[PDB]
């Protein structure tokens, strides 16, 4: 779509994003070295993160895996994230 940048290099990438307002600012581009595969640059204060688009074996896409080592990181993390995925919920007495 619109954030989607193509070919466009990874150090052009970090310019342009540079250019811009709000953290968060971001495209999505081909990856430098992957062939087939996707980076995604985010403006965030004073850098450009880049993140490597990760596909599974059945081709799906995500950044990370989301799992925990405890009951406790599992609550701390949807104190801000949603615990519903079609309504927004988070926390507690
Ligand atoms: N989605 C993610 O990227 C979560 C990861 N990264 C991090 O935590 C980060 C998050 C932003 C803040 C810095 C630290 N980033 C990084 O480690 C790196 C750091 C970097 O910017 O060099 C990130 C990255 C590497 C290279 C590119 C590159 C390319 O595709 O050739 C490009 O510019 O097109 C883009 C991104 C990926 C490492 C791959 C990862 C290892 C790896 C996984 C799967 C396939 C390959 C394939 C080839 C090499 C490495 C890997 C480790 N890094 C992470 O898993
Ligand atoms: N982009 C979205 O937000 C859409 C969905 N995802 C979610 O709600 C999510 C992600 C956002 C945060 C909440 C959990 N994910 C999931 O629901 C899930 C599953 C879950 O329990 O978390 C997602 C999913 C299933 C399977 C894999 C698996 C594989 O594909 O073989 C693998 O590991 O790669 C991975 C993911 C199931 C989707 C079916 C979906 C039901 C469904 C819709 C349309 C067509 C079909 C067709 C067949 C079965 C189910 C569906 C429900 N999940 C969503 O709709």
């Amino acid at each position: 779509h619109p954030w989607f940048f193509g070919k466009i290099p990874r150090a052009k990438a970090e310019e342009m994003l540079s250019k811009q307002r709000h953290d968060g600012a971001f495209l999505i581009r081909e990856s430098e070295s992957a062939p087939g595969d996707f980076s995604l640059s985010v403006k965030f204060g004073n850098d450009v993160q880049h993140f490597k688009v990760l596909r599974d074996g059945a081709g799906k896409y995500f950044l990370w895996v989301v799992k925990f080592n405890s009951l406790n990181e599992l609550v701390d993390y949807h104190r801000s994230t949603s615990v519903s995925r079609n309504q927004q919920i988070f926390l507690r007495d």
